[PDB]
């Protein structure tokens, strides 16, 4: 271990800080999911988690892998080799997707954005107009890009296939933005939703959660892509059995995820988007008074999970995060791939509190001034602070 | 919860017993697996498991996944489709590798034997000395078929292949055997072995371990199947970059698997064999003081890591499963698909000792007592126990 | 720190092995113990604490000490220097309170008994019948003697101080009884009553749990001991105050004890107390089929916490508690002082359920032919396991 | 109970901060105390406690009680009744040690000073200088007083001591100093030092620890106070039998401890006292950047361990409390008794890091404001964080 005094500032958007309650409900012993236990308690979290994607129609999975491994279920149980997507690259993990994509050879049409901004939907509106014998299968698109911190507008884009009459499917990547933003699956007619079990879940990585409509399971029956342990089938299956695993899940991580369950419940889920509102807020007014700027390019593709910060030519952004770890025991996020040194990222999302954020701010400006950027200290704490004092509710539990 | 008195007795082959140590390490909050302490772990670890493997040649792959995750590793990084694969058919888990074999449009030559035998190596001899242009690509072998408690002689395998001049692959599971019995991967040359996390390892579900050979790894350069998720060759360049993962890995089954693997090498790889053999031993004597039998049909096929116990035909096995779950507190293995009903499992494998054995086995007695089969009380306890007071060892800790 | 295979098996009369839910509710970091969820807390904690002891008139104190610490409180709260006490030496536990009695200055009537046997009652009647002008102030009576497993019969002593009209305190040390036998504080008179956390609670070692009559407490009113750690009346103060604490808690503790309670409601009190009396039955068993002895002289001394086991005289008890420990990964308690080499002891207390306690036994079958006693494997197991089967009941939450 | 979002900011001066290895060695079954492993793993720790009380001639004893039971057990076991002592009443927790004094029938000389001042040495002086006879057997002195953040000389007591060629024993209440503050047990000749768990060695409640000098040792003899549980003799009988325990102790504390001892010596005993001066100093000047005022009325008296924060007429500190609990999710610490309403308390004392605390004072910042404060946002956090940016150290584990 590199042992660091205090306790650890984990501020990368992903994997985050687990709350007490869950740590405790995984310190347990293995037992066999072929019990009664373990099947009565899916039943309930497949119920429960349709309530964080906001679908009454919607079929739950969860897969024991990561969000990548999430990415492939969605794809490999609803399209077929040759079939055509439209995705969108506007940064790293919209590029991994798409790399995926390729892989797994589909044609993917490529809309690509400078990072910073958001999906170019004027270009999907020209391919969909143009489509009219419904080449298009799918609409792949991350709704929080956590390279660059860029929200998409996805009801635009179910506004657009509706206009065009037109059929493709669409997935989304919610990996970075269920549980924190608001993600209305039927409202807005979402075929597959996924995310991660580290991001605003607040959990270890382990769970790949695939939430598909009725038309993505009834497009399974036509999908010639190849699937065992990825397959939505061998889960229906089981569904249907009333035992529900086709092989063995995380006991540990199934306790988990109904104990943050129970916590995003008591706690509402409306009451933690706008808590991430907050935090998102607070760190954007920090950055402006620290005179630094906002990777994200307009006011409507704002982030409130995670802000990229970009520094000035002469400050090596990944010296920033270094100095964080070495010297003041904080995880700040890396500037990846094409925005490699420009960047550093301060993740906001899952369960942590404003005075949480507020330290790690105040660590900012200290790492700022050590590698020689004149920031004036306090001013971006400051600003978050002056900003928050107005709007932090009261602990209900408290009174 | 469906809570009961005391300890809950873990007695099904997988998941296991997780000893307290290991509980404790993964203990834990989330921790940024871009930080440099999750790479400089994750270096050990690598070095570490090629020695429960066997191998000094062989490169492991630390897979968020489950053992039928790395099964499907296994297969897509080393075959294409329409390759021809020789897989034996002996009970339940050797038939759903063969089931996801057919699925990603493998050739597969099914070698089936009666459940209870162990793999048909004439007829192996035979496919081999017949296929002179080499269109077999692999052999696929279950080394431990955990449904019916029949280990496979991997060496006689590799016997045959060189005595043909045969250049197949030797693909082996090994996930309720690595661990528990003698794995000799590169003595053997075995090709692929892998193993899951929740068996002799004695951790959580969500690790499958897969350690590929040269051969194998210049297999990858012609493998024409679709791999993104579970393809090793973005490992292969993130452990060149030295950093190691291509995505988030469990932060808390990393820290438990250092501790996993250390309390094996302080109790040592051949005590812990030992250990099993004489826990399968006393298991497979108390089953013939009782007067049932083992579905093992020859002495050459026995297994250190499950018994499977065959009961007359006016009793129920599945009975006897949830007469344990419901009045002792304990957990037995069913019988699978063909043997359903006909028999139960004792699983023995992983961090167990004696005594809780011994418990499991005075449970069974009252559980025939309770469905009407004449067993005397005790003959079971007193024949696994006579034995044992021969072989256990002195702690050596305690000196 | 010395570690051996599989899970330990503690079969020592305290501490005893704590429910997982409860390692669970205890693992956490510290809080204020002066915001406003301790309090909250701790009320409901006294409330129940009570239920436990069977009182509706009683105050619970819950002290951060051991039973040692709450045998001191109950002396310096009621009693003055000079005062005469009458108590019972039959063992170790008794014999280091009275140890204690004598230390603080007070003038203890002893009355002694052979270890193996119960009060001599005969003996208190005599003295009660001839103390005219009610010299004795109070009564110290160790309920259940944990070195020799022996029990006494409480509501014979109200039955002889009632019939010589005598006003006498009835103190009683309950610490190894307590939510295993059963105690009726109120129908009994037990002016206090004590016990520790670490017996049948199931809790670690802590808390000194003291509760108190209304008799009781008007006798701290003229009592002139010295105490001020242990003093009720600062207790008193601050339940008075609404914050009850005067002075720092264990956190932990206070969380785990409302877990302990919790489980203890859920499976029911009486539940309780019949589990006990099955273990400490089938123990008993077990020992006459091995053909040694119970300390305990007659029938109505029996203990269903802990039975004392007497060996023959070439072989040492000592050596049997070594050889389980080194060999078999299994605590056994020692002979104290009188009994030392002569017995050995089980302990059959708190959260253990029937197949654990099967497994010691079958444990010390093999300890015993190691140390060479010619016991007949599986004899004891099997008299056990007799009778067990016809009275484990269903466990309710499993239908 | 009472949640709230993110983690909980600790911010009293006791119970404080558990590091998360503390958590982890402690998350334990219970074990037998009589086993060899408890002698083997208390002797390490009765060893290495030494250290922290920097003595050599020393003993130590781990009493399973708080604080104030740390103090009963230095009075009983070195003084008799009617023996005169001087005491120093500056504050909550020296006026507890006195009233505590009185009530065990001690014959108390009060030296009284205003609360935010130090030990009146100056009268000390004239006491020693006008006791020609010698009848002063003990000074008993709070290092640290907890309640206003002040802290004394102990090298100066020691200093008129030896001047007036005094014999009294020197006993010292460092329970908020040891681990934290400098502390040298020899070089000061004190004669009976004492801490608790819950303070700097970052522990639950549960262990008074107190360390005697030889000179202490031979008090023993003709100590006429009255004692059991609290005995240094039983003790010192089970030191020489070599298990070491009189009673049964906590298993979790002891393992607990061994690891808080490991990360105290791999921190370094001297970095943790820098590191407390720059917490200390970082808060104070906070505090005057706000423009309120420390209650520690001369610079000689500071306290790094606490900070006590005078408020003005029209705030009243409850409410500050108050607000940070149902808000903030902070924890800070009451004004007691004399300064009730009119302070706070800042703790800054165990494993905490700068981060962890600048967020503590950037809530502070906004609570101000809420209650009527006219801060300037920023300001304080902006002055605690010029002064750590130079002094912070890199963290030797990270390069
Ligand atoms: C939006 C998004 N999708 C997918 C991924 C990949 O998720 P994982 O690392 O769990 O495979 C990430 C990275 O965490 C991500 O941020
Ligand atoms: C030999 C063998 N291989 C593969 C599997 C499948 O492993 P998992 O359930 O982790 O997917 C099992 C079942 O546990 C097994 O026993
Ligand atoms: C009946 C009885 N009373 C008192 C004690 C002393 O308890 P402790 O070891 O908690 O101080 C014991 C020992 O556990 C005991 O068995
Ligand atoms: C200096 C000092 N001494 C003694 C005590 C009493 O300690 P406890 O609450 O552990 O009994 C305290 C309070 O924590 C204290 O601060």
């Amino acid at each position: 271990y590199m042992y660091g005094p205090g306790r650890h500032h984990l501020f990368v958007p992903g994997p985050v800080n687990i709350p007490e309650p869950v740590i405790r409900a995984m310190n347990r012993n293995n037992e066999d999911y072929r019990s009664p236990a373990i099947p009565a308690l899916t039943k309930t979290l497949l119920e429960d988690v349709k309530k964080i994607f906001k679908t009454t129609s919607g079929t739950p999975f969860l897969f024991p892998t990561t969000g990548t491994g999430a990415w492939e279920s969605a794809l490999t149980n609803t399209l077929s080799p040759g079939d055509r997507i439209v995705s969108f690259l506007i940064g790293q993990f919209s590029l991994l997707w798409i790399d995926q994509q390729k892989r797994l050879n589909f044609n993917v049409d490529v809309v690509e954005s400078d990072w910073g901004q958001g999906a170019n939907l004027q270009v999907l509106a020209s391919k969909l107009s143009q489509d009219e014998n419904h080449t298009i299968k799918a609409i792949c698109i991350v709704h929080n890009e956590t390279a660059t911190g860029v929200t998409n507008d996805i009801s635009a884009v179910r506004t657009l296939l509706d206009h065009y009459k037109h059929p493709a499917l669409l997935l989304v990547d919610g990996v970075s933005s269920i549980c924190a933003l608001d993600f209305r699956m039927d409202e807005w007619g979402v075929d597959v939703a996924l995310t991660g079990s580290q991001k605003a879940l607040s959990l270890p990585t382990g769970l790949g959660i695939v939430c598909a409509s009725p038309k993505a399971l009834e497009a399974t029956k036509t999908s010639k892509s190849l699937k065992v342990f990825f397959d939505w089938n061998d889960y229906l299956k089981f569904y249907k059995l009333g035992t529900y695993w086709p092989y063995t899940p995380s006991i540990q991580l199934l306790y988990g995820l109904r104990a943050a369950l129970d916590l995003i419940f008591e706690e509402g889920l409306e009451n933690i988007i706008a808590r991430h509102a907050r935090l998102g807020k607070a760190t954007r007014l920090a950055v402006e008074a620290w005179g630094l700027k906002n990777c994200t390019q307009k006011e409507e593709w704002i982030s409130n999970t995670v802000t990229a910060v970009m520094v000035p030519p002469h400050i090596d952004g990944s010296e920033i995060v270094r100095r964080a770890w070495q010297r003041y025991n904080l995880s700040l996020g890396l500037g990846l791939n094409k925005v490699a040194g420009k960047v550093f990222r301060i993740g906001h999302l899952g369960n942590v509190n404003e005075l949480q954020l507020l330290g790690c701010l105040a660590g900012v400006e200290m790492i700022l001034k050590d590698v020689g950027y004149p920031v004036v200290m306090g001013s971006g704490v400051a600003a978050a602070s002056t900003y928050l004092q107005h709007h932090i509710p009261l602990i209900p539990s408290r009174i």
